[PDB]
């Protein structure tokens, strides 16, 4: 019932030259350059993704480089909402510093009632090694954008 939910890069705190936010759309673990890197690790740093359609966002998947990297996210949070200026926390966790893709379930209900988002904000908080930057290699979102399921979850 869960499918891949396409998104665009909407806003970002910063990026280091040539390490552009849109590099997270591409899964190329043999390419050191295929990542967003923040300009610095001073907070707040973030990427905001806009889904093509509102969805019940149920999972986020992070890709990796082919080898361990100091810039990998040891700690991060994910927030989401229908409104890009008003979001709730969906996940607080970290990545393993390895070459293995990881998928995390996201909080998408309140009291057993599913809620939709149009925007997802990823907030890197701590890198694995001494670094001056945070990096994200690849992001997939998955969930439900079927209007027959999403629309009854939307406030009137």
């Amino acid at each position: 019932e869960c499918r891949l939910l396409p998104y665009a890069l909407h806003k970002w705190s910063s990026f280091s030259s040539t390490y552009l936010p849109e590099n997270i759309l591409v899964d190329k673990p043999n390419d050191q350059s295929s990542r967003w890197s923040s300009e610095s690790n001073y907070p707040p740093q973030y990427l905001i993704l806009k889904l093509e359609r509102p969805a019940i966002v149920q999972n986020i998947t992070f890709g990796k480089y082919e080898k361990t990297h100091v810039c990998n996210l040891k700690k991060f949070k994910v927030f989401g909402g229908m409104n890009e200026e008003n979001m709730t926390e969906l996940l607080s966790s970290g990545l393993k510093n390895d070459y293995n893709k990881e998928t995390f379930t996201l909080k998408h209900k309140i009291d057993e009632q599913m809620f939709p988002c149009r925007f997802i904000k990823i907030v890197p908080l701590l890198s694995w090694g001494p670094s001056f930057n945070f990096s994200i290699w690849y992001v997939e979102l998955s969930g439900i954008d079927d209007p027959d399921i999403v629309q009854p979850c939307l406030n009137w």
